[PDB]
């Protein structure tokens, strides 16, 4: 059972750009996964996901519109939830 130290960041980002969110946990050994509004992607050519564990930090490359919504990270019983809207040129 751990909680999160550090929770995520509302950020801004213009269609392309790349959105930045960290969350440090309690303990290592883990594997959370991200999600916008609440829906779990996969991270492919457009998601950059990258945790080693102790630590976990994630970064989207061009967001498109609908990312209009909030990063809500989940891992083992630690619940973070930021804010993210995407704008257009």
């Amino acid at each position: 059972l751990i909680e999160v130290e550090k929770p995520l960041y509302g950020v801004e980002v213009f269609v392309g750009e790349t959105a930045h969110f960290e969350i440090e946990l309690s303990e290592p050994d883990v594997h959370g996964q991200w999600k916008l509004k609440g829906q779990p992607l996969t991270a492919s050519p457009d998601c950059e996901i990258i945790e080693d564990g102790k630590k976990h930090i994630l970064i989207l490359h061009n967001c498109q519109l609908g990312m209009t919504g909030e990063v809500s990270f989940q891992a083992a019983n630690a619940k973070s939830a930021a804010n993210l809207k995407v704008k257009e040129l």
